[PDB]
DNA sequence: CATCTG
DNA sequence: CAGATG
């Protein structure tokens, strides 16, 4: 956690680059388990040889750790941090819609900067385009002060459309966090479930409303169950308009809400721990449901849930207020 | 995993 | 449809 930091970090630097720049998924994947192992390793790595001992620990990595431990740097890491090409990919990538794949193409085309991008706005797709339009806005964190404002609107409109909808703002917003990055709304309707054959409108209906009122501004992507968009808090009294915020709306059968809800709330750590105990207490948890574990190895069947309570209950545990859902 | 593109 | 992005 601090004993093998530099090492683990460099490796991550190394792993990152392999995938994003080069296409080395194997290599990439190498640096990964490696840092993962040195990550848990209880001692102070004092040498390559020492490390090499570890699994995932090859000679090349060793080699690397040596130079690092040996000198406070790594030549390769040094070359890469310069390499404008590498750099470019790292950057171009910040743009929503631009993955690495994309990144390489543009670069080999010579599109390297933000300006490069505008000049060639033709070459980008819609997402890619919104992404560009709101680069800053996008990168700007979201303050709970505004978070509550957003929540307010969304929830009110969802109400008007149908009294039977159930919306929920999951995320760290939900775990108390002072600022979030984007807004995740989980949605269900009684009339929707596991077996219940579809009802897209169920999602489309609200989408429309939010745009109606101008909350939603653009569409990133819009399917039958997941909407990816852009929204905005109505600039009050002209002087201070809001930033553009990322927002997702997703439909879920009412029959697997809370699990989702639980799940989307996090944190990853809470989940795990909650997930493990689940296992102890003779159960299973995942994104959509909790199931009684069979002894034959495993087994299934939908445990019926009406709240985040019912879940915990099953695993006989203390209801955790979302704030303390931290770890 | 669900959506988009081409 | 394989493939990319979130
Ligand atoms: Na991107
Ligand atoms: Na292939």
């Amino acid at each position: 956690e601090t004993l093998n930091g530099g090492i683990t970090d460099m490796l991550t630097e190394l792993a990152n680059f392999e995938k994003n720049v080069s296409q080395a998924i194997h290599k990439y994947n190498a640096y990964r388990k490696a840092a993962s192992v040195i990550a848990k390793y209880p001692h102070k790595i004092k040498s390559g040889a020492e490390a090499k001992k570890l699994p995932g620990v090859g000679t090349k990595i060793a080699e690397k750790i040596d130079e690092f431990l040996a000198t406070g740097k790594l030549r390769k890491l040094e070359k890469i941090r310069q390499d404008d090409t590498s750099s470019s990919i790292n950057f171009l990538t910040r743009v929503s819609g631009i993955g690495p794949s994309a990144a390489r193409k543009f670069v080999d085309e010579g599109i390297k900067t933000l300006e490069d991008l505008r000049k060639n706005e033709d070459k980008l797709n819609h997402h890619q385009r919104i992404g560009l339009k709101y680069f800053g806005d996008f990168e700007k964190r979201i303050p709970r002060e505004e978070m509550l404002q957003m929540q307010d609107i969304v929830l009110n409109e969802v109400k008007k459309v149908d009294s039977e909808y159930i919306a929920t703002v999951c995320g760290s917003f939900r775990r108390g966090a002072e600022s979030s990055g984007d807004m995740d709304v989980l949605l269900t309707h009684p009339s929707f479930t596991s077996e219940s054959t579809k009802q897209p409108k169920l999602l489309h209906q609200v989408v429309e409303q939010l745009q109606k009122v101008h909350f939603i501004t653009d569409t990133l992507s819009k399917g039958e169950t997941k909407f990816m968009g852009v929204c905005q808090l109505p600039s009050k009294n002209d002087e201070k308009e809001y930033p553009h915020r990322r927002i997702d709306i997703r439909l879920i059968p009412k029959d697997q809400y809370y699990c989702g809800v639980l799940y989307f709330t996090g944190s990853d750590i809470f989940n795990k721990n909650m997930r493990a105990h689940a296992l102890e207490k003779g159960f299973t948890i995942n994104e959509y449901t909790i199931r009684p574990l069979g002894v034959t190895g495993v087994a299934g069947e939908p445990l019926p849930v009406d709240s985040e309570k019912d879940i915990f209950d099953y695993i006989q545990w203390k209801y955790r207020e979302p704030k303390d859902r931290s770890e």
